[PDB]
Order: C-alpha cells, then sequence, then structure tokens
C-alpha cells in the first residue's frame, strides 16, 4: 500500500540510470504524500528538471529545491513550509530519504538521500522512504560530489513519478 515513486537521473544532460523510492505513508502519511506529489507534478509544480545541488561524498545527496535550483527554494504542496509530522523513523544507512529543513518545522520540498548512516540528525529530520531500486545509481551520482557540496557535472531529475 506504500506508494513508490521513481526519478530518472542525468549527469550533464546524459543518462545515468533510475532510482525508486518507497515512501512510508502509513508511518508519516502527510509527508509521504508531499514528496509522491510533487514527484508526480499533478499540482502543477514539483521535481521534473530540478537538481540536486549539494552532494558530499560518504555522507548525503540533497535536492527538490526546483524553484531557485541552489538550496535557498522549493516550497510544499500545502502552500506554506509544513510541521515535522514525526521522527518515528531513524538515520539507519544508506538509503534512507529524509527531509530537508531550515529548523522545526520548515519542511518544504527539499529532501536528501543518505549514503552512510546519519545517527545525528535523527529527532531533527523527518525520515519518510527508502532507496528500493537503484542505490548503485545513488552511488554514481555521489561521485560527482565534493568536500563541500559543490557536484562536478549538473545532476538532474530528468523525469519522475509514480510506479505501479
Amino acid at each position: 500500500v506504500n506508494p513508490t515513486v521513481f526519478f530518472d537521473i542525468a549527469v550533464d544532460g546524459e543518462p545515468l540510470g533510475r532510482v525508486s523510492f518507497e515512501l512510508f505513508a502509513d508511518k508519516v502519511p502527510k509527508t509521504a504524500e508531499n514528496f509522491r506529489a510533487l514527484s508526480t507534478g499533478e499540482k502543477g509544480f514539483g521535481y521534473k528538471g530540478s537538481c540536486f545541488h549539494r552532494i558530499i561524498p560518504g555522507f548525503m545527496c540533497q535536492g527538490g529545491d526546483f524553484t531557485r535550483h541552489n538550496g535557498t527554494g522549493g516550497k510544499s504542496i500545502y502552500g506554506e513550509k509544513f510541521e515535522d509530522e514525526n521522527f518515528i523513523l531513524k538515520h539507519t544507512g544508506p538509503g534512507i530519504l529524509s527531509m530537508a529543513n531550515a529548523g522545526p518545522n520548515t519542511n518544504g520540498s527539499q529532501f536528501f538521500i543518505c549514503t552512510a548512516k546519519t545517527e545525528w540528525l535523527d529527532g531533527k529530520h523527518v525520515v519518510f522512504g527508502k532507496v528500493k531500486e537503484g542505490m548503485n545509481i545513488v552511488e554514481a551520482m555521489e561521485r560527482f560530489g565534493s568536500r563541500n557540496g559543490k557536484t562536478s557535472k549538473k545532476i538532474t531529475i530528468a523525469d519522475c513519478g509514480q510506479l505501479e
């Protein structure tokens, strides 16, 4: 019953591969529904064509700023930033999908994919999904990052949507 969404990733316009996610709507429905909707585009805006603007190897890949493309923008489907739903799910290793924010109760559209266990984020960022297929594609993306997060090639979500 948990929805599945996919990203088709490109690297300087050239296809790289597909990552798919399981969204934990059974445990974090508001947060899962935000990410699901932005991925399908059904509200008229969303992740299609946006980039992963901050990638730090061994740590995480951050994306979802579809309005300013640099970490300063993005917006939720709710017309304002929304609350931390809960912290039931923990940051337990690679593939964890978690919300970026600017402090408590400031969730918008930016998210990250962990590429290593990030225990110190528990209780600060809402975990709401996990990579299901294509972790190898996230690992390929990771190699285009750097110590300060700048990417050496443009990493884009060329297409996205809901599976099954």
